């Protein structure tokens, strides 16, 4: 039966951007083919040069956002090059069975595996590595991402009416626990293996040293600031595979928000801030109405402005004095 | 106000069972309102909470952590005979989040060793609720010592989905999540005590760090694994009641979902569908309904993976049945 | 156009109390004029006499609750007396544009500014100071409050029927991070700026030393306890500008709760406890049915009974034997 379904290949895109797709499906179910290569690599996470041994899906933190439609089949070819040193796998929160696929995609360096699962539930979901006995270590090393399963007829508001976005961004929020020496400075490591002991110790404090968007402090600012224009409808998919977060668009709102990201549920309206539980992906739809710079943040202002969970939006267009204006 | 004659209502006694199991009950009420009689005996006792053998001075309702799940229907009356045997050393009481008045019953149930009391309250609101000890000035100490449980007030007509249609579970489990703050010494080793009291100062200090040393299901690391793993079969509808009386948690069925979830657990509200993960606020009980479609081992966890796989907030499901290659399969 | 609207000047009142207002709008859109004076001052936050250099809106923590109706224009005159030492501004989560107003309300000591914005979305929202580069420091120093934007036809239940409260209280929850020394004792400073470094270090631990209602431990207890009577309908607006909280009325419930505080959404019913994410304001409606003392708390019992997040309600009326009683 699966053999009768036509197949389509997707070229993934590095976050915060998302690979193109049709919001409203133009055909019946399909088998969507994806391919990701696991890559263990050093990564600089803050402005002081602190670097870690990151574990990534396709070389980025977070991994790329995968997009399909409800009832399509997701077929992922997962590759683990012999240049890596650890065993990895992948767990799809969108999938049903075998620990989300974790127990079927274990691959040591030099191996690859292909997993297929039916996307039976619409919504944005988290996907992350989960090696038996070393789950949080891999996840907090940046090995997580998300997949969006759109309703075949696109998104809908709290009244069944269509909600169409002009652009979509994927913000992966990452909590890091960089080990510190007795002096209070970040220790150095040659391999992911040597850091395990200290990694476990750092994680058990439950106090992140960093909390960043797209892999590093200020990653989504400057030339990498998100963009929009007055009148533009923007969907922002936000995930946190291990810890709670509370997204907030400073100067705006989440007009329609699926805090826990499942589309069969009507969205919450006019959110100033929403809670995305650790191990969940959420989605917020907003129509810009004012130009200028906006800050998108985890509203625990310490986590945002001190630990790194903050990015920017640069919006073009005409200022609306009716909505807001400085009185002189 | 004209009194309501309660003496006319039929009475039924309930024999509580230890978690994660639940005492006998009917989803769809087979009778009209009843005065449901429960009896719990407070028991202060030593308890091993991890594989290394760490032992604490636990404060329990009926000898278990969490306390047993009580089940009644909307508008029944809950009558609890609370006993504090003279073998205990501390003052205790009980606060039902399901009750209205006297601090949930806390102001009417203070009992010292050797005393007992009987409380009755009308379960006017359907949902799963937390119940916990709450002695003035020592509330968090008793609660984080394991003295909390949960009560489920089923709608008289059973559970319903977002469309008002019946949702019937084949089995139910109660997972009580506990955050422990075991004090350690200057060296970093868990300190030991002969009496619950003597450790108060240290307990307060350990708690105020807001950093749990252990976060476990059913009283201890691995309590719901191995021979004590939860079970189900493909096609089975399972309801998992999960409570956390003091700290937030984010349940997740690894390999499954929360088909219908009442994150904050109140049934007059439609459930959230297809949840991958949900947030149950500290001081709240939530419920998740799921229909298994794949056999095999599943992990039920607090999705802060550190709290789950390092601190202990993880349990297992062993499911029987035929594998579905359509839902998921490895490609050759 | 805006010039054709009636203008009304409001006299703000100290929390937990709220200035007089009508729930169902008595007129059409108006320009509601408010005035707040920024005040840097010392504040004792606990029973041990611990004092901090608080940054307040109108001299209190939290700042006062502002009340308007959906589509009214909020016009705020923010005054920064030359007796203060820092620059301040204000960000309204209810406003659209310029970082909620922060980018247009920067005022040094000796300056003032007037901001106007249209309250286009109904619900309770957080407002707080947000100076670039010093956001969490000002917010956790107590510089935050809330504004309620009532639907023009008042509050409604899950079935669209009217919900009218007899009284309303505003509980502002504040997380403080008082720096300590070697000995572990709270340090004191001559000026707020002098302690910037210690404050940053204290905040970065993500562990509050105090979590209080209305500025201090026990602020809403004793003769300052909240009051009600059996049969009374009470709305409790609760905000937390920087950290999550989980309100709970001990002995009662949240009959109708807008956890994330936006009225276009139906309220959640019969809540025992609800989660208000940091950077959000929530509202709970309850009809008291039993007299006596009630405790209103953040239900992380440690934060409530050890750190200070607990208040009291003293309720009058006759006891209801049917709802509860102590048996023979
Ligand atoms: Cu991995
Ligand atoms: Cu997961
Ligand atoms: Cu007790
Ligand atoms: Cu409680
Ligand atoms: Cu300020
Ligand atoms: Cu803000």
């Amino acid at each position: 039966d699966i053999s009768t379904l036509p197949r389509v290949k997707v070229d993934l895109v590095k976050p915060p951007f998302v690979h193109a797709h049709d919001q409203v499906a133009k055909t019946g179910p399909r088998v969507v083919e994806f391919t990701m290569t696991i890559e263990e690599k050093k990564l600089v996470i803050d402005r002081e040069g602190t670097e870690i041994h990151a574990m990534t899906f396709n070389g980025s933190v977070p991994g790329p956002l995968m997009v399909v439609h409800e009832n399509d089949y997701v077929e992922l070819r997962l590759i683990n090059p012999d240049t890596n040193t650890l065993l990895h796998n992948i767990d799809f929160h969108a999938a049903t069975g075998a620990l989300g696929g974790g127990a079927l995609t274990q691959v040591n360096p030099g191996e690859e595996t292909t997993l297929r699962f039916k996307a039976t539930k619409p919504g944005v979901f988290v996907y992350h590595c989960a090696p038996e006995g070393m789950v949080p270590w891999h996840v907090t090393s940046g090995m997580n991402g998300a997949i969006m399963v759109l309703p075949r007829d696109g998104l809908k508001d709290e009244k069944g009416q269509p909600l169409t976005y002009d652009k979509i961004y994927y913000v992966g929020e990452q909590d890091f626990y960089v080990p510190k020496d007795e002096a209070g400075n970040y220790k150095k490591y040659e391999t992911p293996g040597e850091a395990y002991e200290d990694a476990v110790k750092a994680m058990r404090t439950l106090t992140p040293t960093h909390i960043v968007f797209n892999g590093a402090v200020g990653a989504l600012t400057g030339d990498h600031a998100l963009t929009a224009a007055v009148g533009e409808r923007v969907l922002v998919v936000h995930s946190q595979a291990n810890r709670d977060t509370r997204p907030h668009l400073i100067g705006g709102h989440g007009d329609y928000v699926w805090a826990t990201g499942k589309f069969r549920n009507p969205p919450d309206l006019d959110q100033e801030t929403w809670l995305i539980p650790g191990g969940t992906a959420g989605a917020a739809f907003y129509t810009f109405r004012q130009p200028g710079v906006y800050a998108y943040v985890n509203h625990n202002l310490i986590e945002a402005f001190e630990l790194g969970a903050a990015g920017h939006f640069k919006v073009t267009g005409e200022w609306n004095d009716d909505l807001m204006t400085s009185v002189v």
